[PDB]
């Protein structure tokens, strides 16, 4: 058995921590062989429901949870972190605006960044799931300095699966031949999934879909998605996104499949001609820990586009915070 | 390389559901190598929230998810159904006694035990959940003609689950060394958590731990879990009662582990002088699909008289079910 490794995870006792915390304590993210120490972390209000999770947490006898501590102090559940899932964000109260919203996040992880860099695991690997998932890393890595602003990334693996889910059901294919999704740029609708590269069972997936059938209803079908979900449920979608972070951490720490890539949402390095320094959804490859750009795609028109769009919307954003003296 | 299972699941679109479909679909319940049809059962109001479940089980992209499937007819549901999980069950409504919850279960569950004996696999695994779930699985496989009782069981897993934690704790030892913990008879408070043939490390429990802590914590802590999740949470241990169904079948299906057993609520044949018909829960081994209650275990007055105890609760149940001309 490999040697214990600490979780931490924020925002514990909400809805993607309950479909989160079980699956990662039975060895579903980082492998069956390696013990998890889970570090939970909640606001003071919370606390009392977050042990209710950390009871059932332990009514679940997982062999590979090693250790599991609740706490509402940051320095606490980072503590010695190998990884750290921040899914708490600000929550939308009524009278409360996307500037009132950006403070409170702004404030939520300049504070949770701070704290990574002061008692985490150099090398500790961060994935932002709480939204705006970009633009709340890109605050995070920022408020980091002493950590490798690369370990910060943005969730968009659930619009990845997605994208994959819809051109599986549309090609009467099953999901597990489909390869090559990417979904580019924001977390938000400004996303852009690419079908360009894409493959099922090793045809282009433009060969088997149209270009109507893409801009008119797999684009907007995949930025809706969610929304399709509350109306059904009534819930939001929290057991696939719990499933996404899952892989997105997977993926990354064990390894992205041979001649596959996923996507993910990290800090900019000019890659593509994005602006450098924003949190951006790109195609990526991953071993051991270590991920890399998948450059030196073809860009068409219709995508450069798009991701153009999706770009500005990032750059806006990073803005709207740095005139905030977030950043 | 191995053909697709047919697993249905009732209920499905609850809460319970929501923390075991993902959970199937992963492959943790039938072996990561083993493709699995979810062949899902609602109600006629709920079907629309099932159709949620069911785009979010989509958006996993999972690839031993061979197939997904949504009705509101058991005779679907339970088509060639190698494995069932009826979780599904008569909801607690207001101004309704026990017995009038009782009757409301009598209908769903002699109607799912005809479904399952015309269409499902003769063989099928049947693992009833919903409440009481002993005496539903009774009315079901009394009303299962051309079908093995043996393989209807109810879930007392989760009990057995919190009791090797509580013992884990107490010794400060890992649950993972905990072994031959067993859980007699109703799902109920009169379940009794049996520590006497039960091992920390391969040492007796009752060399670790007191027999006043045994009767005046333990016990009554086992028994009062659920209400302390519900009042820590605000609601009830689904994900956890969803791990133990999983275990439950798990086990059953790919055996348990040398030297140990489980807890199962299965059909009395006469074991330990428990009277045959009613589903009690018994310490039991698995192999190929099929288990068998651990027989020869030492029994002194302590244990004997809860025993006593609990098998006379379901005697009851059975009378109460008898009288409703359910059985
Ligand atoms: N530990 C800490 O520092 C903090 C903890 N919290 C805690 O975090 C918890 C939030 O829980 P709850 O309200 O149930 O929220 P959820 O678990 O449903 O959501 C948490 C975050 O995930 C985002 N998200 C992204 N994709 C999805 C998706 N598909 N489904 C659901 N959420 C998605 C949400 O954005 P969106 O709003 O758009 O859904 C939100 O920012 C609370 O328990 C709160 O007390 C809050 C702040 C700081
Ligand atoms: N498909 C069918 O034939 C039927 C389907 N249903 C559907 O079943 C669903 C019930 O869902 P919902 O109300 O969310 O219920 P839950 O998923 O929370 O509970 C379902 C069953 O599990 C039992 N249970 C046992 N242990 C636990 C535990 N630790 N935590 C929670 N439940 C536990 C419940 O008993 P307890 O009440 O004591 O908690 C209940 O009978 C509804 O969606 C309903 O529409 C209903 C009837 C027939």
């Amino acid at each position: 058995m490999k040697a214990p490794v600490r979780v931490a995870v924020t925002g514990a006792a909400g809805q993607i921590g309950y479909s989160l915390l079980f699956r990662i304590a039975a060895g579903e993210m980082l492998g069956k062989d390696q013990p998890v120490i889970l570090q939970l972390l909640e606001i003071p209000q919370a606390m009392k429901a977050l042990e209710g999770v950390v009871m059932e947490l332990e009514d679940c006898a997982f062999p590979l949870l090693a250790g599991l501590e609740a706490t509402d102090d940051p320095k606490v559940a980072f503590k010695d972190a190998d990884y750290a899932l921040l899914v708490g964000a600000a929550p939308r109260k009524a009278g409360m605006e996307r500037r009132d919203l950006l403070q409170v996040n702004g404030k939520i992880f300049t504070e949770q960044g701070r704290a990574l860099a002061e008692v985490a695991k150099k090398d500790v690997k961060v994935l932002v799931v709480g939204n705006p998932a970009n633009t709340n890393a890109l605050i995070a890595y920022k408020n980091a300095p002493g950590l490798n602003p690369r370990n910060f990334t943005a969730m968009t693996r659930l619009d990845h699966n997605r994208a994959k889910a819809q051109l599986a059901k549309k090609t009467g294919t099953g999901v597990d031949r489909i390869r090559r999704m990417t979904v580019w740029g924001n977390h938000s609708s400004t996303m852009f999934p690419d079908l360009f590269h894409a493959e099922v069972d090793g045809r282009p997936a433009l060969e088997l879909v149209d270009m109507e059938w893409y801009e008119k209803v797999f684009i907007p079908t995949v930025a809706q998605r969610g929304a399709a979900i509350i109306q059904a449920r009534g819930a939001s979608s929290a057991a696939s996104a719990a499933n996404a972070a899952i892989e997105h951490i997977r993926d990354w720490a064990l390894g992205t499949p041979e001649g596959d890539w996923v996507s993910m949402a990290v800090p900019s390095q000019g890659e593509y001609g994005i602006p450098e320094g924003i949190v951006y959804s790109f195609p990526v490859t991953a071993k051991d820990g270590a991920y890399r750009v998948v450059e030196g795609l073809e860009i068409n028109e219709f995508a450069r586009k798009r991701m153009e769009i999706t770009a500005q919307e990032l750059l806006d954003e990073m803005e709207q915070v740095k005139a905030l003296g977030l950043i």
